[PDB]
């Protein structure tokens, strides 16, 4: 089997991407944030505290003929941005892009934090990291990918995120028309439950490539590119007037600037992030200070290749017995 679904930016900045997902029978279509940095499929639901729902589409387990309580199971998750959610668990049929899994754990939110409530465009998350991170207790559950894997034509999924445009998530096949050149594969460590890999270095604009190992995660659920402070300082030093602002919470730059590109290494290959991808626009409405898309990881504990980096590439998440990542230009 295979599946193929279009993923669409939630706003003009590409802050996140939503992908329609069919849950239940008859289908209830929710727009979920596919997150390769977490492992829970959770949704706004009829159980979600009413004051915490503001415009989201909800999943109603009772209105689904295939919805079965996973008795005793609870979940609770906290993300890198300080957001959180928790609740109970139903198994139900879940389809993505024509690919169906029966008996998928659908984690129904009883509570969500303010950042979820305030974003009407995201109806929940679909985690695509390794199932060792799933938060369901007392019986950990599998991700949609892990449940689909044995049925897929190839044990893979691909992320092809757009810059200010829709893109695609494919399951079970690598679409050889979607990228240019060849795909460079690189080793993955699953020790922390993430798609963790080591970049071979970076360049800023037209500058020389710096060969250096940067260990980080491929995380579709993180907007920005978070790298070591040395790397980030080297980038923003090439933008006149850029500075780190503790008041704003990262590097800002004059909205009048033209940003340099940023290159990262994948083995001997190179992915170039155009300068425009690194613009996240005014810090507040009408400001002439703009927020940077490359930020320091120093206050995180991990480097994160988020959407700023991933949307410059066609990315293969190879879930074979020994997982690997692949990157191609596009
Ligand atoms: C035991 N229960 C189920 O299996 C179920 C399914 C859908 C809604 C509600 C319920 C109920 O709580
Ligand atoms: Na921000």
């Amino acid at each position: 089997s295979t599946g193929s679904a279009t993923t669409t930016p939630i706003d003009s900045l590409d802050d996140a991407y939503i992908t329609p997902v069919q849950i239940g029978t008859p289908a209830q279509t929710l727009n979920l944030d596919f997150d390769t940095g977490s492992s829970d499929l959770w949704v706004f639901s009829s159980e979600t505290t009413a004051s915490e729902v503001d415009g989201q589409t909800i999943y109603t387990p009772s209105k689904s003929t295939t919805a079965k309580l996973l008795s005793g199971a609870t979940w609770s998750i906290s993300y890198g941005d300080g957001s959180s959610s928790s609740g109970d668990v139903y198994t139900d049929t879940v389809s993505v892009g024509g690919l169906t899994v029966t008996g998928q754990a659908v984690e129904s939110a009883k509570k969500v934090s303010s950042s979820f409530t305030e974003d009407s465009t995201i109806d929940g998350l679909l985690g695509l990291a390794f199932s060792t991170l799933n938060t369901v207790s007392p019986t950990q559950q599998k991700t949609f990918f892990d449940n689909a894997k044995a049925s897929l034509d190839s044990p893979v999924f691909t992320a092809d995120l757009g810059y200010h445009a829709p893109g695609t998530y494919n399951f079970g096949f690598i679409d050889t028309t979607a990228y240019t050149g060849s795909i460079t594969y690189t080793a993955v460590s699953t020790k922390q439950g993430f798609w963790e890999w080591t970049s071979t270095g970076y360049a800023v604009g037209s500058g020389t490539f710096k060969s250096t190992s940067i260990d980080g995660i491929a995380d579709t659920g993180t907007t920005l590119l978070y790298l070591p402070a040395t790397v980030v300082s080297a980038y923003w030093a090439q933008v006149s007037g850029a500075k780190s602002s503790s008041s704003v919470g990262g590097y800002v730059f004059p909205c009048s600037a033209t940003l340099p590109s940023f290159t990262f290494g994948v083995g001997s290959a190179r992915i170039v992030i155009p300068g425009d991808y690194i613009d996240f626009g005014p810090i507040s409405t009408g400001s002439s200070s703009c927020f940077g898309g490359i930020q320091s990881s120093a206050g995180i504990g991990i480097n994160i290749f988020g959407d700023v980096a991933l949307k410059a590439a066609f990315v293969v998440f190879n879930g074979a017995t020994t997982p690997t990542l692949g990157f191609a230009s596009k």
